[PDB]
């Protein structure tokens, strides 16, 4: 369709890139601390192990 | 025939010209606001759904 009022691939592109982004903050939080299991949503039972 | 107090296909040309304007005008509304469902009396279940 030739509609400009929704644009549904701009709202596809946005979905991925925070996607990315959020992979690259958690990327980003494991470089910095040095440590896999912070924030213990990732790998709860291994923070607790831990 | 020879009829000049009455011009039937003056009539019918009038007719014609306002149905004519009247799908001009509903396009001229849906290209400005860029809406197919506007005024419900045009897709009275459409704009439900919308």
């Amino acid at each position: 369709a030739a509609v400009i009022n929704t644009n549904y691939l701009s709202l596809v592109a946005q979905n991925n890139l925070n996607k990315s982004q959020s992979s690259l903050g958690t990327a980003i939080e494991r470089l910095s601390s040095g440590l896999r299991i912070n924030s213990a949503k990732d790998d709860a039972a291994g923070m607790a192990i831990a």
